C-alpha cells in the first residue's frame, strides 16, 4: 500500500532534469506567489533595517510531474525539494537573509495529479527600510520588500499575486507587535524594470507603520517642557539675588544642550532638521531668553529701576503664556 | 558477535524509503514529544528574546523498522538519523535556531524490536517572548514556546506530551539560573490552527517568570529616595540664604531628570508608563515642589513674614509624612 | 521540445574539464567585467569599513562550449555553475564577503552558440575604505574597490571593462541612499602588480563620496556657537558679582570639555586634529579667554577702578566680533 | 614502500562500519580523557561566560583496526576521521562550541598494532560559569567543564582522567593569561546522573580562579575614598559660609550617587548586594552625614552658638578616623 | 591541445593516496613558508585582538606528482586542492580564523616536472596579542604569529623560512594603515616545543607596533592640562570670596575624577597603574592640593592675616613652576 508511492515518486524523477524550466521554449511560466508573516521583527532605526519572519510560498504548473493514483496529493518535504526545478527567486532589499535548518529544513512539496507544485519555505530577511525623518516621531513610514527571479527574465517566469490583496499577504494576529511602530495594513503592487540583462518582474509588498508616541515624550519632551518651566521660576525672584537667578539660567541651558545630544543618541545620524529637533531649538530659547532678560533687567537695575521692574513682572506672564501656546500649535500640527 | 547487527541495519535500509512518513495512508501518524532543559539562557529585555538550551525528544512507531535480534534496542548515532524519516518540526516564535555540532552532531536514534523509534535532539533557539511591563518591575512574565510541523498537517502528523505536565518538560537543577528571574514552574498546552495549507497542530510550553527584585532598588529607587531627601534639607535653611536653597532645588531636580533617563536605557523603549516610572515623577514632584515652595517663600518673605515662617515650619513635617505615606501605599499595591 | 535541451546539456559536459581554463596554451584568456550597485550600504566611519551589494558579471569566451540548436542562448542557474571553469576572482581590500543563498544561490549561466559565457554573481562586500579626516567634516572620500584573478597572472586570465566607465558600473536611483555621504559619481581603473608569484592585473572601481553636513552642525558645532556666547553674558554683568560670574567660567569652560570628548566618540581614534577640532579649540579659547579677562578685572578693581571698567566695557564688544569673524573664515575657508 | 601504507589501510575500512561502537555487545568501551589548554580566553562577566581553547583528546581500544606492518604507528589526519567510529562527546554547558577549520580541520587519528585509537580535536567553548558574586571584588570563582556522551550510557562508553590530575588537564605558560583573574590551579572529577534515557558518566574539569584587584581600586574605590575626604573639607569652613559649605555637601553626595550607577554599569545586574555596593553605601553615609551636620550646625547657630561651635570642631576629628577606622575592617575582613 | 592536460592530471591522480605524506618512511618532508600581508586590519585594544589578512603560502616536494609534457608548470584551483595531500598547518593564537569562498576558494595548485608543489591560501586570522601596558600610551607591542602542524611531529614534517627574513614575510604598502599604530618591522624565528604528543616545530613571526600619540593628548592629557591651570586661577581671586573660590576646587576635583572614568573606558581593564595613570593621579593632586590651600588660607585669614596673603601670593608662582616642571619630567622620561 506505500510501496505504490514510491514507484510514482522514481517514475516522476526518471527523465526529469532540474536544470530546465517547465514548458521551456512553448510557453511563459506563470507563478503564483502567496506570503505568510509568522512574525514581524524589530523595525531598527540606526541601521535603517527592520527583520521579518514569513512563510514565502510559491505555486506553478509543471506537466512532467503529472501521476496518476489513488491519492490525490503528495505531501512531502525538503529531500525531493532539491530533485527537481524551482523559481530562483531572490529579495532585492534583503541585506542578509537566512533559513531556518531545525529541527528540518522547513520546506514543503505538494505535487497534484495535473501537475500544480506547492513550494513554500521560511525565511528570516533583515530588509532595509528607508525612512524620511521630516516629522518624526510624528511620521509614518512604508517598508517595501522586493523580490523576483534572478536568472529567468519577465518573458520566460512571471510573478503575480493569488487573489485579492488580503489572501496574499497575512500576517498572524500576535506576529504584528512592535514596542514602536503599528501596522495599520499592507499592500502589494507589481511592475517591470528594464536591465542590461532584459527585463524582470519585481513583486513588491508594502507595509504601513505608524509610529506610536509616549516613549519618546518620557524620555525626551517632558525632560525638555519641565526644564523650560524651571527657568521661569527665576522670573519670581528678587533682582539683586544675582547669584540665585544665575544658576537657573545656567543650569537650565546646559540641560537642554545635552538632552539634545542625548536625545539623538538613538536618533539615525540624518543630515536634517526633525520635528523633535525643532521644538528642543524653541525650548531652548525659551530658557535662553530668560538668561537674556534677567541680564539685561540687571544691566539697568541701578539707572532706572522703575522699568526693570515692570519687565521683570511681565516676564512672569508673558513666558508661560508663549510656551503654552506654543505647543498647542506644535501639537495641533502634527497630531493632525 | 558484531556482524549480525551489521546485516540488521543493512535489512532495514534495504527498500525503506525516507521521504514517505510511517504508516501513510493507512493511520495517522503519532508523535510523544518530552523537554529536558539543559539550561535557561539569560533573558534578554531590550530585545524581548531569551535563550534556551533543551534535548528536545520526538517518538514514534514505524513498522517498516521491525527486527529480531539476541538484542531488543539499537543504540545508534547521527550516521543513521539522516537515512530514515523524521518529522519536520519548527519553532514557530524561535527567531533564530541553531544546533551543536561539536564534538559530534549531537543527536541518538534507539529503534525497538516493535518498531518504535527515539530520536532527540539538542538545540539553542533564541525565542521571543513579548512582555507586558505595565506592573514593571512587580512584573510576572509567561514565556511561551511554540512548535509543530511544516510539512504534515493535522490529519497526518499529530504531537502530544507524554504522561502529566511534569515528566513531559524537565529542567535541570543548575539550569535555571537568572539573574534576575525565578523560573517558578512550566505547563504545557496543545491546540489546532487552520490555515491556508491545511490545520496544524501546535505544542505550546509556558515557563512563569518572577522577576526578582533588588537590582532596580539599588539602581533607581534608593536613588530617587535619597535625592528626595537631599530636597527637604533646605527647609531646614533660612530663608535669606537664597543661594544655598537655590542649588538644593536645582540639582535635585536635574538629578531626578537624568535618572529616568538612565533608567530607561536598559528598559527597552515601550510607549506607555510602567509602575517605576510613576514613582519616578512622583518623586520629581516632591522636589519640583519644594522648590516652589521656597520661591513662594521668598516672593513673600518681605511683605508678611509670619506667614512665610509658618509655612516653611509646616513643610519640614508635612513633606517627609507624604513621601512616606506614598512609599507604603506604593510597595503595598504592587507587593501583594 | 524540450528532451533537445537535455542532450545538448549533456553534450557539452561530455569530456569538458572544468579545472582548466579555455583556451589553455593557445591564447590569453579574455575577461569583461560589468557591475550593478543594487544598493550602497552605510559607510562606517568608526572601523573604516563601508557594505555594498552588487550584482557583479563576468563574460569570457569559451569554445568548448559551442552548440547548434533552434535556440540562440540557453538560461540556466547555479546548477550548472560548478559544473563548468570559472575564473576564480575576488576582492583584495573586502574584509569579510558573503553570498545570498535564499531563496536559491544567486547565480546565473547564459550560453550563447559562439560559445560566449555570461556568469553574474550577488555579492556582499564589508570593504575597508580608508579616509583621511585632515578636513573632516568638509572632506571627500574616494572608497576604492579592488578585485582579480586568484590562480592566473595577467599573461593567463585578464580582466577589462566592459565599453565606457557609465555602462561599465551602474548604481540604482535609490541604492545610492546614505545618511551622512553623497554619491557624487564612479569611475574605473586599470593597472598591474608585480608580485612573486607573478603579475595580476588589478581591476579598481573607485565610488566619489562627499559627506553632507547638518548632522555634526546640530550635534557639534551649535552647542559649542551658543556656549560661547553664554560666556561672554558674563561680560554684561557687575563686577562685584564674583560668584555670578564664577558660574558663566567654570560652566562654560567644562562644558566645551565635555563636548569635545563627546564630539570624538563617534569619531575614528585618529591621532592627528581635524578642522572640526580647531573649531572647538578656538572655541574653547574664548570661553576661557572671558574666565582669564574676568580673573585679570577683579584683580586691578580695587587699585585702579577707572581701567578695570573701561576693560570690561570693551570685552562686551571686542569678543562677540572675534568669535564672528572667525566663523566667517572657518566656514569660507573649508566651503570653497 | 609507501604502497604498503594504502594496503593497510584499505584492509581496515573494508568490512568496517562506523555506525557500532567497538566490543559492542562484548564487553563496555573505556575512553580516556587527556586536555590541553592552548589559552583561557577572556571570562566575560556580564554574561557570565568564558571562553577557552583546548586540545581535547580521547583515547579508546578497537580490535576490528589491529593491523601488522614494519611501522608501529600511523599518523594520519581528519580525512580518516569521519571513516571509523568515534564518541559522540559533548559539551553540558558549553553555550556554543566552533571548531577551528583553517588551514585544515584540526583533527588527528593515530592507531597502533593492537588497535588503540588516539583521536584529539581542537574546540573554541563559550561555555557558562555562574559566579555567587556575594564577595566581589574580593571573590574566588571555580568555573567547570562538564562533558559526555550524547547517546552512550554509562553501561557502554565510560569516560575516565588519565594517570593523576596533572597529567590529565595542561596548561600552556602563556594560555593563562587574564586581565582581572588568577588561574590558581585546575581540579577533575567525575560522578554518574540518572535520566529518562539511561545513566550518564559526567566529567568535569574545575578552574580556580582568584580575581586580581586593583582595576576596582583606581576606577570605584580611590574616587569613593577622594569624594569622602572632599566632603569633610567643609567642616573646616566657617557657618556663616552657608554657600560656600552646600556646594561641598550637594555636589559629594550627587558624585557617589554616580559612581555606584557607573560602578554596576560593568558588573552583572544580580539581585543581591556585594561587598563593593556595601562600602559605596557607607561612604555615601559619611558624605551624607557632613551635609546633615552641617544643616544641624546652621539651625542653632543662633540659639545656641556654643554647642554649634563645639559639634563643628569636634566633626573634624570624629569623621576622619571614622572612616580610617572602617576602612581597616572592611580591607582586613575580606584580605584574609 | 588541451586533453593533452587532462590525461597528465589523470594519470597523477590514478594510484594517489591523500592520506599519506609524500616521502613517507623515506625521508622527513620539508615544507617552506612564505607570508604576504594584504592589509593589516585594526588591532583592538580591550579584547587584546588584531585582525590580519594574509596570503599563507606552503612549498613541498612530492615525487608522485612527477609528470613530463611540453608545459613546464600547472596552474591550478582549488578544485584539485583536496585532491592532494596537503600540511595540517594551523595557527596556535588564532581565536577564529575563518576564509574567503568568494567569488571562488582563494586557494591556488601551482605543480612542476619536478614534482614541487606550491600551495597559498587566503586567510584572515582574529589572533590574540597579549600587551604590557606599562608605559602606555609610550609603550611598542610586538604582536607574534604562531602556526604549526597539527598532527605531524618535528620528526616528520618541518616548516621553515624562505631565504632571509625580508623575503619571507611581505606587507602591502597600503596594507600597514592603523589609526592608533606604526607598523616598524618584522621578524621570523623557529623553535621546538615537547608535548606528550610528541615534538611539533613552532613558525613565529613577530611584527614591531610602535603606538602613535595624539589620540590620547586631545582626549585625555590636554582636559587634565587645561583643568589644572583653571583651578590655578582660584589663587588670583580674593580671600573673601569663599563662594567663589569654592566653585573652581570643587569643580576641577570632579572634573578630573570623571576624566580618569572616562579615559580608561577605552583602555584594557588591567589590574596595574599605567604611565598615564600616574599623570592623572599627579594633575588630580594640584587640583586637589588647590582647594586644601584655600581651605588652610581661609581658615588663619582672621587669627594671622599676614602669612594668609603671603601663602596665597606664593601659591600663584610655586604651583605653575610645580606642573610645568612635572611635564618636562614627564614627557622626557618615556619620550626617550
Ligand atoms: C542588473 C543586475 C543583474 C545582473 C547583473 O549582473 O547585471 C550586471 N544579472 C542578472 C540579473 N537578474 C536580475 C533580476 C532583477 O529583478 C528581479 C534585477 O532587478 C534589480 C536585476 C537583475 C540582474
Ligand atoms: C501558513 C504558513 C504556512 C505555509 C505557507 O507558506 O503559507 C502561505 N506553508 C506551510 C505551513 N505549515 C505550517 C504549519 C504550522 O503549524 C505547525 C503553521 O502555523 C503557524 C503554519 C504553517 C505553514
Ligand atoms: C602575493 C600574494 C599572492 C600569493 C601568495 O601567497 O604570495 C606569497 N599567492 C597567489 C596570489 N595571487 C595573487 C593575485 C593578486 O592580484 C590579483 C595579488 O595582488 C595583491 C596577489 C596574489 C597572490
Ligand atoms: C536528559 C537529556 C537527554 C536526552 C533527552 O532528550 O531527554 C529528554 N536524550 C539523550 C541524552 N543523552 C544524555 C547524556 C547526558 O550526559 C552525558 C545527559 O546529561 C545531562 C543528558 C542526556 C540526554
Ligand atoms: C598538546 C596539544 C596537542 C594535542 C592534544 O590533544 O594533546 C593533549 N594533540 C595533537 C597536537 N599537535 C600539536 C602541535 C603543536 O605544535 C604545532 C602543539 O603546540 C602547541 C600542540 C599539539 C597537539
Ligand atoms: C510587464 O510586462 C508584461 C508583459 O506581458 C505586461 O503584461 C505587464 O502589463 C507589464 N507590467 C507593467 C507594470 O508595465
Ligand atoms: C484538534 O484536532 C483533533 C482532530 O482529531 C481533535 O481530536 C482535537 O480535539 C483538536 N484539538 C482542539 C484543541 O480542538
Ligand atoms: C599590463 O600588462 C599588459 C600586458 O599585455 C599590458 O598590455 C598593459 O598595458 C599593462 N598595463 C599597465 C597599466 O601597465
Ligand atoms: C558510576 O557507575 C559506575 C558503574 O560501573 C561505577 O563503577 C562508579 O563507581 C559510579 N560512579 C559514581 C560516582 O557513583
Ligand atoms: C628542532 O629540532 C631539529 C631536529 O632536526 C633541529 O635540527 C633544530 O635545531 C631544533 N631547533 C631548536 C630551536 O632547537
Amino acid at each position: 500500500n506505500i510501496t505504490i508511492f514510491t514507484r510514482i515518486l522514481d517514475g516522476l524523477l526518471d527523465g526529469y532534469d532540474n536544470r530546465l524550466r517547465p514548458g521551456l521554449g512553448e510557453r511563459i511560466t506563470q507563478v503564483r506567489t502567496d506570503m505568510y508573516v509568522n512574525s514581524f521583527g524589530p523595525v531598527s532605526d540606526t541601521e535603517m533595517e527592520y527583520t521579518i519572519d514569513i512563510f514565502f510560498a510559491q505555486t506553478w504548473k509543471d506537466e512532467r510531474l503529472r501521476f496518476k493514483g489513488p491519492m490525490q496529493r503528495l505531501p512531502l518535504n525538503n529531500l525531493l525539494a532539491s530533485k527537481i526545478w524551482t523559481p530562483d527567486t531572490f529579495f532585492h532589499n534583503g541585506k542578509k537573509s537566512f533559513a531556518h535548518w531545525m529541527t528540518t529544513p522547513n520546506r514543503m512539496l505538494r505535487i497534484w495529479n495535473d501537475g500544480r507544485v506547492l513550494y513554500t519555505l521560511r525565511l528570516t530577511i533583515s530588509a532595509e527600510c528607508p525612512m524620511d525623518l521630516e516629522d518624526f516621531p510624528m511620521d509614518e513610514q512604508n517598508c517595501p520588500l522586493k523580490f523576483g527571479s534572478y536568472a529567468y527574465p519577465n518573458s520566460e517566469v512571471v510573478y503575480v499575486w493569488t487573489n485579492g490583496s488580503t489572501k496574499s499577504v497575512v500576517v498572524a494576529e500576535d506576529g504584528s507587535r512592535l514596542n514602536q511602530y503599528h501596522l495599520m495594513g499592507q499592500t502589494v503592487g507589481t511592475e517591470n524594470i528594464s536591465t542590461s540583462t532584459g527585463e524582470y518582474t519585481i513583486m513588491t509588498a508594502h507595509f504601513h507603520l505608524k509610529r506610536k508616541i509616549g516613549y519618546f515624550v518620557i524620555q525626551t519632551y517632558l525632560p525638555c517642557i519641565m526644564t523650560v518651566i524651571l527657568s521661569q521660576v527665576s522670573f519670581w525672584l528678587n533682582r539683586e539675588s544675582v547669584a540665585a537667578r544665575t544658576v537657573f539660567g545656567v543650569t537650565t541651558v546646559l540641560t537642554m544642550t545635552t538632552l539634545s545630544i542625548s536625545a539623538r543618541n538613538s536618533l539615525p545620524k540624518v543630515a536634517y532638521a526633525t520635528a523633535m529637533d525643532w521644538f528642543i531649538a524653541v525650548c531652548y530659547a525659551f530658557v535662553f531668553s530668560a538668561l537674556l532678560e534677567f541680564a539685561f533687567v540687571n544691566y539697568i537695575t541701578k539707572s532706572q529701576p522703575a522699568r526693570a521692574a515692570k519687565i521683570d513682572k511681565m516676564s512672569r506672564i508673558v513666558f508661560p503664556i508663549l510656551f503654552g501656546t506654543f505647543n498647542l500649535v506644535y501639537w495641533a500640527t502634527y497630531l493632525n
